C-alpha cells in the first residue's frame, strides 16, 4: 500500500515477519487484482464493450516535490511476451540488429504423487488372461480399440513414479498464448507491442497475423516451408500404427497411446491428433510470429511489425519421433485405414517440403512415416484458442486437468512474461535508442536476465537451462490414459472444471498482470539484502565471503532427495514474500520423496549460469551496482496487501509534516569516516565495526537503515564510496541518477511522470563485490536536513502519487464457472 | 514552537502568564539546544569529523502563500564577535571608512556573599604573634612564601564585602574567546566572518592569525611595538616584588599577592605571571586582531580580511600600576633572584618600545618597573586556550570559579555577541552596502546600539558605560588567595569543576548560540508593548506621558540599598522570560544588601544612555518605528519551548484553512475613523476611548490583538497613520515591507528565502513618540478578506517553514566531565 502519512511508513510491517511460513489456505491470483484498478472494469464480464486496448497503464495524479499537481500521468504496464524482430527506427521499418532472446527448461522426471493399477488392471491380470493358461485360447479380450496384446504388454511393470501433466500441458499452456494474440484488437493492449519497441503504434482495426516461420532477420525462418527444428536442425518423424506390431523393432516402448476420448465426433476430430501429437513431442516446432500493422509517434508510415513471442523461444521437449497408436473401432483383427483407423490427414497448408505434401495428405498406412516438423507446419494456422478449450475440456473427462493447468501456466507466466532492464536518468522516463543491445536487452520476472542466441538459427549449441520442469513419460501415459492406473492428481473431472484462462480472449492482458507479483515477491527478495548486480554475477565461486556463496547456491534448485526435487531454499522465502504480501498462493505441484509429498514453485525450480537484472546509464554504459531492479516501484508497492517497511511510498506533504527518517532512538547511527566532508545516514549499529564484511557474515536485514539509505539517494546528489570515502569497484550512474521506468508513447491529456515517481528507489546498494560495505554519503552542507528529518525536527520534501489503497477480496467465478444458466438449474439433480 | 495549525496558535500561551516567576532550579543554557538542530551533530563530541565550517545556519523548506514548496532555503546566524576593519568592496578588498564599535563597564566594588576569617587567620593572630608580646623576640612565622611581617599586614583590618572573582574572570573568559579563533578552520563557522562583511567567502585551510595590534585603519595599532592602552593613551607600570617593603611608600595597598598555587612545575610556569598580571590589570592592554585568508563570492581575489573581535573592544579595567608580590620558596630573611624569586621573564616577542625591550628579559630585581602594555604585548601570541584552560584548572583548588566562571562567562556573550541592525524589504534576504555606516551599524543582544568610537585611537573621551559589574579587590585578594578569609562562593574544588567551555575549540560556535535566547528574551519584552524606536530613545525624560519613563526607568540598572546593586525592576520579567520560555536559567551572581541575599543577572544590570535596535531601508534611510527588532523571527520562534501568543507562526496551508484570526468573540473591535475608506484590525476596547494614551497608562498587553494586527500588516499594503489616518512623526518604511534578516552567501543547491519568512512580523507598533496610538490601516475593500479571517469565514495565504517541535531535555555533559575514563573507575574510592 501506498503512504498517507508517516506514521504508517513508520507502522509498516518488516521483512521478517512478512517472509515467515503461512499456513493458510488461499485463493490463486488470478490477475484480476491488478486488473479491477487500472482498467473501467471492476464488476464483471464484458465482450467487446470494454476497449482494453486503450486500458493499458496505470493512471493518476502525480505531486511534486514544488508543490504542484500532475493531472494525468501515466506508468507504463513493464512486460510482455513480444519480442520486435522488426525496429521503427526513424518513423521507418527496419530488420532488428539483435539476436533472438531463447529460453530452455531440464525435462526430466522425478517421483510427482504415486500411481497404483486399477480393478481394470487387476481385471484383465486374474480375470481373461490368467484363465488362458488352461484352455489352450488365445483369444482377444480388446478393451476399446486396441488388441489384446496391445493391453497385455501395457498391464505390466509399472515405474515408481507416477507421472506429472507438465509438459504437454505447458505446450498447451503455450501455443494457447501464442495464438490468443490474433483474437481481436480491442482485447489485446498496445503498450505490449511498445514495451521494446517504444516508437511504434498498433492500431485498432487490423488483428494481428499469427503466422508460423517468416521472420525476417538471422535465420528465423526455419525452413519457411522446409520447416526444421528451431532448437537443432532436423525434421523428426511421426508415424501412425494401429498396432504395437508395426513399430518397427526399435522404439516400441517410446510408443504412445491415443485414447479415443479425444477424438470424437464433437469437433473436427483429426485437429486433436495434431495438438496430441504437439503436446506430446516436442516445443517448438516451428518459430511462431505475431505480425501487426503498427504506425509511428504522429501516424504517417504505417506499416507491419514482425514480432515473435516469448514462448515460442523455450526449448522443452526432446521426443523428435513419434509412434503414435490409433483406436480401431471396437474390435477387429489386426489387418489407408487398413485395420479401421479414423484418421490421419496432413492439415490446412501446402508445404513443399523435403517429402513434398502437396495440400493435405490423407494417410494412416501400416508405417509410412512422415516429417514432424511438417506434419505440425500444416496444422498451425488452425489452432484457435476455442478448439485448444474443447480439448482441455475432452482431457479434462479422462484426467484431472484443473491444478496441473494452473501450475503450467503460471509456469509460462513465470518464464514468458519477460521484461526491459531499466535506464538510469535523474527524472521520470527513459527509455534505450533503437537499433541497439540496450533496447533488445530484457529480463525475466525473476530479475534474471534472458540470454539471446549467439550464432544464426537452427541451433547446435545448446544454451544452458534456466528452469527444472517434469515431463510426461510415454510409458505411463498408455496406461492412464487406459484405465490401468491411477493417481490422486489424474482423478478425472468435468470440462466446467477447466481454468477460466483457457480459450478466453483476455490472456495476453491477464498473463502480463500475473507477472508482476512475481516481480514484487523477486524485487523484496533481492532489496532486502542489497548485494547490488556484481555480487551477484560473480557470486557463485568467489573464494571471499563464504556467506554469498551460500546465498547464490540456496536461491537456486540444485539438490535432490531420492531422485525427485528437493526444491530451492529461499525460494520459500519468495514464495512466502508472496503469500503473506498478496494473500494468494502461487500454484504448486507435488513431489514426493517417500511417503511425504511436498510442494515445489516455480519459485523454487530456477536454474544457476546467467547474468541478473541488469541497469543502464543514459548512454547505453552498463551501471552494475544499486540491486537487480526491474520494474519501477509503485508496482512494487500500490498492488499489495502488506509492503514491508524499507519499500515505502514517500508520503505526500500534508501540513507542515511531510517525509521524516529513522534514528538512534531506533537503534542506529551516524557513520562519520576520516574527512570532515561526508557523512552518512543513520546505518546499523555494525557498520562502523566492519567496513568490509567478515567471511560468514552479510548484510543485516535493517529496514529502519534502509529507508533511511533511499531517503538519502533520493536527494539527487550522492556518492556511494566506502568506509572512508574511495572508489568501488561498481560502475557508478554518472550523478544523482536512478533507474527508471520505460517510457511509451503518450495520448491525449496524458502526461509523463515527473520526478522519481516512476523509479525504483528501494534498491540501496549495501555490499560490494569486493565483500566491503558500500556508504550512501553526502556533503556536510548538503545533509543537514536529512540528518535532522531523521531527527524528526524537519521534513523532505518528496514527490508522490495521489492514489488511494483499496485492494479487495477474491471473486472466485473469473469468467470460468458461470453455471446459473437457466438450462442446469433444472439438470441440477443429475450434476 | 512552530505552528501546525490554528488551533495552537488560538491555545498558546499568553505574555503575562509566560513572565510569572517560577521557583524550579533549572540547569544552565549550555548553546547545545540550538547546535542539536542546526547541524549534523546530534548525540555526542567530534574532534574534527564535524565540518562545523559548514554546519552555520538554519535549513529547511519553506511553503509560499503560493502553494509552492522551496527545498533548501536557509537564515543565517545573526550573531558575530568579529568587526570587518577590512571590507571587501568591488570584489577587492579596502581599508573600513568606519569607526570601531566600543563598550565600556561601571566597574566598581559591591557587597557579594559576605567573608569570614578561617583558622589559619585566627591561628596567626592567637599564636605566634599574641605570643611575641611576652618574650622580647621578633621572629619570623612566615606561611608558605611570604615574610611574618608581610602576613602580620595581611591579617588586619577587612572589609565588609567579599570578593567576587568577576572582572578578572570575564577578563580571562573573553582574552579566552578571542585566543581561541585560532584553532582549527573546520571549527569555527564561515557565517561569523560573513555577518557583517557578506560579500566575502572565508576558507577551509589556512587557520585564523590571532594578532596584536596589527590594524590597519583609524589608528588601531596602538603602538605596534610602542604599546599603549587602546583606552587612555599610557603604558602602565609593573614592578615584582619579593616583599611590601619594597613597594615603595606610595602604593603598598595597592600590591597584590600572586599566590604559589598558579605557578607550580606543571607549565611554562611564567606564562601563568602574565594571565595573573592580565587578569588583575586592565582590559584591554592591546587591540587583539584575527586575520584570516577570504576570497569573494565567486572566488577569484583571495586575500586577507583584518578583523578586530568585540572582546578586545570592550573596557573594564581601571589598575594600570601592578606591583606584585611573589613568593620566595620556603622560609629565607629579607635580601635577579635576589630573594629566591622563580621567576620573572618578559616574553617571547622582541618589542622594540621606549623601555627597549631586547626579544626576552629575564629581571626580578627589587623595584626596577617595567611598562605593563609591553609585559603584556610580549605574552600575546603564548595564551592558548589550554594554557588557559590549566590556569583555570589552579584557580579552581583554591577557589570556588565553577559558578563565576560562567556567569562571567555569559556576562562575555550579553556583551560581545554583537548583531547588525535589519534592512526593510518586501521579500526575504536584504542587506546593506559596502563601505556604508548601515553595514558596520549593529546592535547588542539587548537589542540597544553599540556605541563606535568618536574620534581616533587611544581615547582620551571614555563613553558613557553600558554594564554595571563589579571587580575584585586587591586587599581581600591578598587574603584569600592565603588561607586567611574564606567564603561561600569561594570554596575550593577541583580542575574537573572547571566549565566545559573553557580550552575547547567549539567556542566561538556555541557563544554565538548562546546568545541568540537572550534576544528573544528581549525581543519578546519589547514586542509585548509597542512603543517604536522614537519612543524608546527620546524616552526618559519626556514631560508627557509619565509611563513611558517608568518603563525606561525601571528597565536599567540605576537603584541601590546599602552599597550594593539592587538589580532592575523588569528586567526580571526578562529572566522569568528566559527560564518560563526555555526552561533554562542563566547564571545570577550574589548580591546582599544585608542577611537578604538577592540574585543578579546580565539581564539586570544594563546602564542607560545609547540608542535602540533600529531599522533601516533599503537605501540606507533610518525607519525608526515598528519596535526595537534584531534578529528574524524563526529564531524568536522554533528555538523556543513556549512562545507568547502574539509572536507565532502563522500555520501552514493544509485544507481549506490556513490562518484566521480573533474578533469581537475574545473581546475586540473595529477602529472604524472618520473616513470610510480605511479600517483598522480587531483592537482592544480601549483603542477607540484613547486616541491619544493617558499621561500613566500605557499600550495594555494584549496577545489577541498583537496577532492580530501583525495578520495586517502581512498583507504588504498597510499604512501606520492614526486615529484619524493622519500621519505620525516617525519614519514609515516606503511600502508594505517589513524588517528582514541579513543576506549571507548561498551555497550549491541551497535558496534564500521567499516572502515574509526570514523577517520580523512581531514588531507591532502600537505607541508613538506623541503619546498618540498607532492603527495599522488597509483599504476597505482589502481588508474584507482580513476582517473575514478574523470571524473565521475565510483563510488567509501566508509562508511559513517546513520543520518540526522536537526540544530535547538538557545533556549535563557537554564534553566538561568524561570522568567515565577508565582510569578513575579503579581510583574512585579515593575520589
Amino acid at each position: 500500500p501506498i503512504s498517507a502519512d508517516f506514521s504508517e511508513v513508520e507502522n509498516a510491517p518488516s521483512f521478517l515477519s512478512l517472509a515467515e511460513n503461512t499456513d493458510e489456505v488461499l485463493k490463486p491470483y488470478t490477475g484480476l487484482e491488478i486488473q479491477t484498478i487500472i482498467t473501467n472494469i471492476v464488476g464483471d464480464a464484458n465482450p467487446n464493450q470494454s476497449r482494453i486496448f486503450d486500458q493499458d497503464r496505470l493512471r493518476g495524479n502525480q505531486y511534486s516535490a514544488g508543490g504542484l499537481v500532475t493531472q494525468n500521468a501515466v506508468s507504463a504496464i513493464p512486460f510482455t511476451n513480444l519480442i520486435p524482430r522488426t525496429i521503427r527506427v526513424g518513423n521507418i521499418l527496419v530488420n532488428s540488429a539483435n539476436r533472438l532472446q531463447i529460453t530452455e527448461t531440464n525435462v526430466s522426471e522425478y517421483y510427482s504423487n504415486p500411481i497404483i493399477a486399477t480393478k481394470l488392471s487387476e481385471m484383465i491380470s486374474d480375470q481373461v488372461k490368467n484363465n488362458q493358461f488352461s484352455t489352450w485360447r488365445r483369444d482377444n479380450t480388446s478393451l476399446q480399440g486396441f488388441n489384446a496384446f496391445d493391453i497385455a504388454t501395457i498391464n505390466t511393470a509399472i515405474l515408481p513414479n507416477g507421472l506429472s501433466l507438465e509438459s504437454m500441458l505447458l505446450k498447451l499452456s503455450l501455443l494457447h498464448s501464442i495464438k490468443a494474440m490474433n483474437v481481436d484488437a480491442a482485447s489485446i493492449n498496445r503498450s505490449q507491442y511498445q514495451v521494446i519497441d517504444h516508437n511504434t503504434v498498433p492500431t485498432i482495426g487490423a488483428p494481428a497475423v499469427v503466422g508460423v516461420n517468416n521472420s525476417p532477420v538471422f535465420g528465423e525462418d526455419c525452413g519457411g516451408n522446409n520447416p526444421v527444428y528451431p532448437f537443432g536442425g532436423g525434421t523428426g518423424a511421426i508415424a501412425f500404427h494401429v498396432t504395437l506390431q508395426t513399430v518397427p523393432d526399435e522404439r516400441k516402448s517410446y510408443a504412445i497411446f491415443v485414447p479415443p476420448a479425444i477424438l470424437q465426433a464433437t469437433s473436427d476430430a483429426n485437429e486433436a491428433l495434431a495438438l496430441f501429437a504437439l503436446s506430446m513431442s516436442e516445443w517448438p516446432h516451428a518459430l511462431y510470429t505475431v505480425t501487426k500493422q503498427t504506425t509511428d509517434l504522429a501516424g504517417a508510415n504505417a506499416g507491419q511489425q514482425v514480432f515473435i513471442p516469448t514462448q515460442s523461444t523455450i526449448h522443452i521437449g526432446g521426443r523428435r519421433v513419434l509412434d503414435l497408436i490409433i483406436p480401431r473401432r471396437e474390435i477387429a483383427p489386426n489387418p489407408v485405414r487398413p485395420q479401421a483407423g479414423p484418421d490421419a490427414t496432413a492439415g490446412a497448408i501446402p508445404l513443399a517440403a523435403g517429402q513434398l505434401f502437396n495440400m493435405n495428405f490423407i494417410g494412416a498406412p501400416a508405417f509410412e512415416e512422415w516429417p514432424l516438423t511438417s506434419y505440425l507446419y500444416s496444422w498451425a494456422g488452425r489452432f484457435d484458442i476455442t478448439t485448444i478449450r474443447q480439448y482441455m475440456g475432452r482431457l479434462a473427462t479422462m484426467v484431472g486437468v484443473k491444478d496441473a493447468y494452473w501450475a503450467a501456466h503460471e509456469l509460462n507466466v513465470a518464464l514468458s512474461q519477460v521484461a526491459p532492464k531499466m535506464t538510469t536518468a535523474a527524472g521520470g522516463w527513459a527509455a534505450q535508442a533503437a537499433n541497439s543491445a540496450q533496447q533488445s536487452d530484457v529480463c525475466y520476472s525473476s530479475l534474471l536476465t534472458v540470454t539471446r542466441s549467439a550464432a544464426n538459427f537452427p541451433l547446435a549449441n545448446q544454451p544452458a537451462a534456466d528452469m527444472r520442469v517434469y515431463d510426461t513419460d510415454p510409458a505411463t501415459w498408455n496406461k492412464v490414459a487406459l484405465g490401468l492406473a491411477t493417481a490422486a492428481n489424474l482423478v478425472p473431472e468435468q470440462s466446467m472444471d477447466v481454468p477460466f484462462v483457457v480459450g478466453d480472449a483476455r490472456t495476453s492482458f491477464w498473463e502480463r498482470l500475473q507477472a508482476i507479483p512475481m516481480c514484487i515477491a523477486w524485487t523484496m527478495y533481492y532489496h532486502s539484502r542489497g548485494i547490488t548486480t556484481l555480487a551477484w554475477d560473480n557470486a557463485y565461486t568467489d573464494n571471499t565471503n563464504k556467506w554469498l556463496q551460500k546465498m547464490v547456491r540456496n536461491t537456486f534448485s540444485t539438490t535432490q532427495s531420492v531422485g525427485t526435487i528437493i526444491p530451492a531454499r529461499y525460494g520459500k522465502i519468495v514464495c512466502n514474500l508472496y503469500k503473506n504480501m498478496f494473500h494468494r498462493a502461487p500454484a504448486y505441484v507435488a513431489t514426493s520423496v517417500g511417503g511425504k509429498e511436498l510442494h515445489i514453485t516455480h519459485f523454487e525450480r530456477w536454474l544457476p549460469g546467467g547474468t541478473y537484472a541488469n541497469v543502464y546509464s543514459g548512454a547505453g554504459a552498463v551501471v552494475n551496482c544499486f540491486s537487480p531492479v526491474l520494474i519501477p516501484d509503485i508496482w512494487c508497492q500500490y498492488f499489495t496487501a502488506k509492503l514491508p517497511l524499507f519499500a515505502g511510498a514517500f508520503p505526500p506533504a500534508q501540513g507542515q509534516n511531510s517525509t521524516k527518517g529513522f534514528n538512534s532512538k531506533q537503534g542506529l547511527m551516524i557513520h562519520r569516516n576520516q574527512n570532515n566532508n561526508l557523512v552518512a545516514p543513520y546505518l546499523e549499529k555494525f557498520a562502523d565495526n566492519s567496513s568490509y564484511f567478515p567471511v560468514g557474515q552479510g548484510p543485516e536485514i535493517n529496514d529502519m537503515a534502509t529507508w533511511n539509505g533511499r531517503l538519502w539517494m533520493t536527494t539527487g546528489n550522492v556518492q556511494y564510496l566506502d568506509y572512508s570515502g574511495a572508489a568501488i569497484v561498481e560502475a557508478v550512474p554518472p550523478a544523482g541518477e536512478l533507474p527508471v521506468g520505460k517510457q511509451i508513447p503518450l495520448l491525449a491529456g496524458e502526461n509523463a511522470p515527473i520526478e522519481l515517481t516512476n523509479a525504483a528507489t528501494t534498491c540501496v546498494p549495501r555490499y560490494s563485490n569486493d565483500g566491503r560495505r558500500i556508504f550512501t554519503y553526502l556533503t556536510t552542507a548538503q545533509s543537514v536536513i536529512p540528518v535532522q528529518a531523521c531527527n524528526r525536527a524537519a521534513n523532505l520534501a518528496r514527490s508522490c502519487w495521489l492514489l488511494s489503497n483499496v485492494y479487495a477480496e477474491p471473486a472466485l467465478q473469473a469468467l470460468g464457472d458461470e453455471v446459473e444458466d437457466a438450462f442446469d438449474t433444472l439438470t441440477n439433480s443429475s450434476f
